[PDB]
């Protein structure tokens, strides 16, 4: 009975027979939201989806079943210890996004919003839905802010070695790689089912904390490469973020090496970050989220991972040795 943690590509929309079921649950879950409050309610939006479905093929979300969803899709989140705290999230409406210029200004709102010059604030930005599959929106990053992964000749890593992949595409694209430890991949978007285009993030929009020793790292965790499921509707561009725990900031840039045997700990980030008033899940913040949370008051829906844009993609012409 294991479900896959995996949601890939379509190309055709999803049958009526198929997105209806679905809908309705989602409505159900909504409206359940409120007991026995608003069931004249509840009928006339099932009504209403149901005629959306029918005439249009698909349906559209309103802003609060968009916020519940995304909200809900967190709490759904196994392994996020953030979750605990689901109601904290600013959602990003970018549903009517078309251009991957447009994108890019949605997401330096996101990143200057969350970074919030250190007091991270969690949030999300979705962009428009699947509609047939051949139109999909897609950030090809796996994190909104990264360091590029560069190869040596000897097989070892400079930068982030879990961006080789990613790093190499960048520059197929044309990015002019500088080979530091700490450069900060480019954006890699794809809107309405286009060739991605490759878009620089303002340095100042990059809030780094100081770990020579020498060591820095990204203040904002985001990650850009899931989807949301939601009443049968698909957002394959959802970016959002969260705070670091300190306790992986991968800095696996290394020969590090620089009791038991491993025991290589994560303290100086803990106060690295603290120092520099970067909100880190320490035990103050840990409190003090949750404390936030409850001043507010098949898993579905949810958030996927996706098949990594570059092996599925079908290039248009655009980008050269792509
Ligand atoms: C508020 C700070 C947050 C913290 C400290 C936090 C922490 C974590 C941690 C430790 C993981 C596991 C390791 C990893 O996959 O990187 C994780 C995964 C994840 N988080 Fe968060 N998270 C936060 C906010 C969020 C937000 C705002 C969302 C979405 C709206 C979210 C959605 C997820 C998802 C979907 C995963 C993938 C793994 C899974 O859920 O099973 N997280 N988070």
């Amino acid at each position: 009975n294991p479900k896959s943690l995996t949601r890939g590509p379509r190309d055709k929309p999803t049958p009526l027979e198929e997105l209806l079921p679905h809908a309705i649950e989602f409505i159900n879950q909504y409206y359940g939201s409120f007991k026995e409050a608003k069931i004249e309610e509840h009928l006339a939006r099932l009504e209403a989806v149901t005629k959306e479905i029918e005439t249009t093929g698909t349906y559209q979300l309103t802003l609060d079943e968009l916020i519940f969803a995304t909200k809900m899709a967190w709490r759904n989140a196994p392994r996020c210890i953030g979750r605990i705290q689901w109601s904290n999230l600013q959602v990003f409406d970018a549903r009517n996004c078309s251009t991957a210029q447009e994108m890019f200004q949605h997401i330096c709102r996101h990143i200057l919003y969350a970074t919030n010059n250190g007091n991270i604030r969690s949030a999300i930005t979705v962009f428009p839905q699947r509609s047939d599959g051949k139109h999909d929106f897609r950030l090809w990053n796996s994190q909104l802010i990264r360091y590029a992964g560069y190869q040596m000749p000897d097989g070892t890593i400079r930068g982030d070695a879990a961006t080789l992949e990613f790093t190499q595409l960048c520059i197929d694209l044309g990015w002019k790689p500088r080979y530091g430890r700490f450069d900060v991949l480019p954006l890699v978007l794809q809107a309405d089912g286009q060739d991605p285009e490759v878009f620089e993030i303002p340095p100042d929009l990059v809030l780094e904390v100081t770990m020579e020793l020498g060591l820095k790292w990204y203040a904002l965790p985001a990650v850009a490469n899931m989807l949301l499921e939601v009443g049968g509707l698909e957002f394959p561009a959802c970016p959002f973020n969260g705070w670091y725990m300190g306790t992986e900031i991968g800095v696996r840039d290394f020969c590090d090496t620089q009791d038991r045997a491993v025991t290589e700990i994560n303290v100086a980030v803990l106060h690295s970050f603290q120092k520099q008033n970067v909100t880190i899940m320490d035990h103050h913040t840990a409190s003090e989220s949750f404390m936030k949370h409850m001043q507010n008051e098949v898993l579905s829906p949810f958030y996927y991972y996706q098949i990594e844009p570059w092996k599925t993609h079908i290039w248009q012409n655009e980008h050269h040795h792509h």
